[PDB]
Formats: structure tokens, C-alpha cells, sequence
């Protein structure tokens, strides 16, 4: 069977392979090219990607997701104990290693980080079985610069439990430039910037490309910035609206708001294409249809500051990497958030109208350059 090449991502993940000189990203059983990373359990039954989304709303505690923040990391970190006041499931201390807990089939059971994110990597495995018709054994993992030893072997872990033999595990921008084909010898020094902003973090890393070696001169962004915070904002703007006109505030009822937030996603998908979307929600509060509408106009102004503060990130990279924004060769996009028109205009305003690579969908991209690094490892 081929080697494929998976993004196992924070709020999503993909899949693609490499055949007859054309990488293709495959897609899951919805259809979907990419499946969120959320693992869901019930009474009955353990569910993995779409499924485990479509049920949050109502299986809070038991929904499972962003365990690529606890991944290779213990209890005791600072970052865990913030992350952790923020989560519906709960995490409990296993000697120094954070665990997720839950009720699966009545019965309260806890995992490593590294298990849930296998199951994850199980769908993805799965979903380009069921599309080659063979066997997967073989993959290229991708994961982000900035991860220490621990958090790679969590990673490596989380695949052998998968049954993944896993090949190599490569940065997510290198695999990002990889995709572009931006590692050929051109018998010269490249830098490369990649601008990463996908559905809950924002990395910007400057890469140096001499003789296909690479060489991460640079990072900065933000774990905390993502496709998320820009929902958010719509979701406290019809909160207000709804109050509005019905008198009547949703914020305590979790499930409105849970529902509310997913209509509020898929509007801002459609605001990337279309100047306007409306929000069609059946009994969202009570008995009370929330039928309404959002412009592109309103949800770039909702986003303008977190839109703008983009840069700040970039010019830091700038200025660690001892670069002038003249002397970056090649900026591409990756991260679901980078469709946003807005944010490619501000990108490309801020490299005085330089061309941005985009061509392949930026959600895309890393697993995109996986395939290609998985074949030639084959
Ligand atoms: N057309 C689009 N416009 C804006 N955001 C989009 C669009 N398509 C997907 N997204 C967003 O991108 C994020 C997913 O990013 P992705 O790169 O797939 O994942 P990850 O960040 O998990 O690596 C989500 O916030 C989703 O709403
Ligand atoms: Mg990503």
C-alpha cells in the first residue's frame, strides 16, 4: 500500500497520497476533505471526526478535542493548567501525566493525550483505505516547529498505537513548502515564510532553503489565535442581536449558543466566497426561530483588530530572522483562516502587493507536502 501523508492538526486534520505524480487529498465518509480532530463517547459507542462535531452540543463533557495541546506534555505545565480551565471534558493527574477523562458506556475511563489522538489517526488511516481499496501501513506524521522531543515522541506514539508505521516525523511548514516545491536546487538561498492561520492557532516561521537542506531561521504567532476567536465574535454579536428583538439573552443556555456558534462557522465560510450569509436557526431559543443575516462588511469589522494584530507576529519573525520584508522570496498560506479575504489583503498590503502562494487550499497544504516527503521516503 502507499505511504500516505497526514496533517494531524489541532482543530482538523487531512489526509493525502501520493500517486502517478499528483497528490490527492482525500475525503472522509461526509465528503469533507478535512475531519475535525474530535473524538466523542456515548453510551453506545466511540465516535471519531464529523460525528464526534455534529454531538458536542450535546455531550459537552464526553466530546473530546485539542489534545494536540496536551500531547507530550505533564500535568504540572503552565500551559495545561491554563488550557484546562477552558475545556468541558476533564483532565486528571496520572503521575505527572495529564489524562482525559470520561464516561464511556457508563463507565468513567481516562486516556493519554497520545490515545485520543490515535484515534484520530485511525479515521484518517481508514478513510485512505477506503479510498485505495488497500491496506495503509506506512505514513509521514506532521507537526508543528515548534514542538520539543517529548511532544514528537507523543506524536510518534500516538501513530505505532494507530498502527502506523510511522516513516518521519517533518514540520508543518516545511511540509508546507515541500507542497509548493520550493525545495528544488535553484543553486542558491531561499527564504520562505509561511503564515499559518488555522481553526485555534497562528504560527508564522521563516524558512531558509539552501541546497534542499531547510533551515527555520525564525517563529512567532499564537497558540491562542485561530478560526475559533473569529466565530466568537460573531456568536457575542447575535447574542446582542437576539436580545434585542426578543428580549430574551441565550448566553446561559449552553446548547443555544453551542448551536448557534456552528451556524455562525459556517456563515463565515460562506463570507470567504459571498458578501452575505444568513443564519437559519429552528427553535434556537425556547420556541423562538433565530432567522437572520451577517455581511462581509460587518463580520470583517467584528474581526478588525484580531484581523490586524496579525502582523505584529510577522514583524517579529522579521526582525528575529535579521530580514527586511524585500528580502522574503516566497510567502504561502496554510491554515483554514487564510481563505479570509481580509486577511490575504493585510498580508499582501503589508508585502507592499507581493504575490501570495495560495493555489492549493491552505487547509491543505501540509498534508499536501506529507504525501509528496511520504513517497519519495518509499
Ligand atoms: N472558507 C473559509 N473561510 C474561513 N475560515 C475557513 C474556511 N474554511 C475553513 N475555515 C476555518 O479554518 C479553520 C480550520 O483550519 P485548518 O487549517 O483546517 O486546521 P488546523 O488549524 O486544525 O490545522 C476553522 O476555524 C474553519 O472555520
Ligand atoms: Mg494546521
Amino acid at each position: 500500500g502507499p505511504a500516505v501523508g497526514i496533517d494531524l492538526g489541532t482543530t482538523y486534520s487531512c489526509v493525502g497520497v501520493f500517486q502517478h505524480g499528483k497528490v490527492e487529498i482525500i475525503a472522509n465518509d461526509q465528503g469533507n476533505r478535512t475531519t475535525p480532530s474530535y473524538v466523542a463517547f456515548t453510551d453506545t459507542e466511540r465516535l471519531i471526526g464529523d460525528a464526534a462535531k455534529n454531538q458536542v452540543a450535546m455531550n459537552p463533557t464526553n466530546t473530546v478535542f485539542d489534545a494536540k495541546r496536551l500531547i507530550g506534555r505533564r500535568f504540572d505545565d503552565a500551559v495545561v493548567q491554563s488550557d484546562m480551565k477552558h475545556w468541558p471534558f476533564m483532565v486528571v493527574n496520572d503521575a505527572g501525566r495529564p489524562k482525559v477523562q470520561v464516561e464511556y458506556k457508563g463507565e468513567t475511563k481516562s486516556f493519554y493525550p497520545e490515545e485520543v489522538s490515535s484515534m484520530v489517526l485511525t479515521k484518517m488511516k481508514e478513510i485512505a483505505e477506503a479510498y485505495l481499496g488497500k491496506t495503509v501501513t506506512n505514513a509521514v506524521v506532521t507537526v508543528p516547529a515548534y514542538f520539543n522531543d517529548s511532544q514528537r515522541q507523543a506524536t510518534k506514539d500516538a501513530g505505532t498505537i494507530a498502527g502506523l508505521n510511522v516513516l518521519r516525523i517533518i514540520n508543518q511548514p516545511t511540509a508546507a513548502a515541500i507542497a509548493y516545491g520550493l525545495d528544488k536546487k535553484v543553486g542558491a538561498e531561499r527564504n520562505v515564510l509561511i503564515f499559518d492561520l488555522g481553526g485555534g492557532t497562528f504560527d508564522v516561521s521563516i524558512l531558509t532553503i539552501e541546497d534542499g537542506i531547510f533551515e527555520v531561521k525564525s517563529t512567532a504567532g499564537d497558540t491562542h489565535l485561530g478560526g475559533e476567536d473569529f466565530d466568537n465574535r460573531m456568536v457575542n454579536h447575535f447574542i446582542a442581536e437576539f436580545k434585542r428583538k426578543h428580549k430574551k439573552d441565550i448566553s446561559e443556555n449552553k446548547r443555544a449558543v453551542r448551536r448557534l456558534r456552528t451556524a455562525c462557522e459556517r456563515a463565515k465560510r460562506t463570507l470567504s466566497s459571498s458578501t452575505q450569509a444568513s443564519i437559519e436557526i429552528d427553535s434556537l431559543y425556547e420556541g423562538i426561530d433565530f432567522y437572520t443575516s451577517i455581511t462581509r462588511a460587518r463580520f470583517e469589522e467584528l474581526n478588525a483588530d484580531l484581523f490586524r494584530g496579525t502582523l505584529d507576529p510577522v514583524e517579529k519573525a522579521l526582525r528575529d530572522a535579521k530580514l527586511d520584508k524585500s528580502q522574503i522570496h516566497d510567502i504561502v498560506l496554510v491554515g483554514g483562516s487564510t481563505r479570509i479575504p481580509k486577511i490575504q489583503k493585510l498580508l499582501q498590503d503589508f508585502f507592499n502587493g507581493k504575490e501570495l502562494n495560495k493555489s492549493i487550499n491552505p487547509d491543505e497544504a501540509v498534508a499536501y507536502g506529507a504525501a509528496v516527503q511520504a513517497a519519495i521516503l518509499s
